[PDB]
């Protein structure tokens, strides 16, 4: 139900073994982690969370293009991308995180299919 | 497929579908012609726009009818068109995605070239 | 002026007014404390939101109220905030402009380092 | 001033200095006329491009060098040319800023109409 993409703009390629981990937002305003990974070299997570574990509330994805860049050899201006949003997952909606990266600016988008 | 699309609306969270758009090739003498029509599917993509045949190494240009999207979702847009231009090396078997991410004020436009990182 | 915002409107191809934000620095065990808030003028810029003496070297946090914005603006948005985090060195009149491009379900954040 | 540009530089945090642009109107039979020439200051800006009395309502066109501007840096652009095509209304005094944000392999094109 929530899956990512992360594209590198300066190399024309998706961004791989980009680390990051799912919070979902408690009652009190804190954070649970759910889940954490290492994007493939297809700048994509599979079977990153389930269904069940992924029910209505806030959730927050967190990048860390730090690494990714300094990796690259890069210095970037981010510490680090989060993505904040609502989720209601109620039936077939599926989430897309897009990510777009260079060293100083990011795109976050959203692709939420319908039911 | 040498030549793919994917095109997302950035107000509704979802694919553009519907998106008319047109392939030309740069010809000999500096001028263009078009090579491919088509338009987006729900998924705001376009399979088999062209083949590898029709794909040698030479500049092309897919410009998409953005404006009439728009005009179409009841909004105001911006741009007349959106128009890519490139220069195309097929060689290597390299495969092209063009991303552009639409708002009425606003595009993005990304190319992929490979589908791993490396 | 080490720290300015422009942030636009991607729909209406306007600077966004009147968007809430708040500056925090992150301090010694980890946590974050917060030097500053404002909300945008119509240029979607903030004038003086912090002096140089409130933006010493660390890591700060710039949190943009976006969800309010589309809100008010009528559009039902995808993000709940856009949070924009970075290492500063000012340390040598060296300004920081955060540029932030929304859309409801998409946003863009640049910076440029003077 | 009715036509602006601000270019930056989304690898280095900086505007993009020294980028070359034409601007062309459309004309009556789908063709284009130049009307002005330029490159971007180290601020990514052009002042005085092109004057109210040569900017009526129209169809135009604004290519930006970004190839050779890429070129320039050491690194691989994807576009053979940045084009940003639109319909300009410039009644009622409002004056267009060309945004553009520059990535090797991507960039962003926006407008800001303001009233001044």
């Amino acid at each position: 139900p929530l899956m990512v993409k992360i594209l590198d703009a300066v190399k024309g390629t998706p961004a791989g073994s980009v680390a990051l981990k799912v919070s979902q937002k408690t009652a009190d305003g804190g954070w649970t982690q759910i889940a954490t990974g290492v994007t493939d070299a297809t700048g994509e997570i599979h079977n990153l969370i389930t269904e069940q574990q992924f029910p209505a509330g806030v959730y927050r994805v967190e990048f860390d293009t730090k690494a990714y860049w300094t990796n690259q050899g890069s210095t970037p201006f981010h510490e680090v991308a989060e993505v904040v949003f609502d989720a209601h997952p109620e039936g077939h909606r599926h989430y897309t995180l897009a990510l777009l990266l260079s060293p100083f600016s990011y795109t976050t988008t959203a692709v939420v299919s319908s039911v």
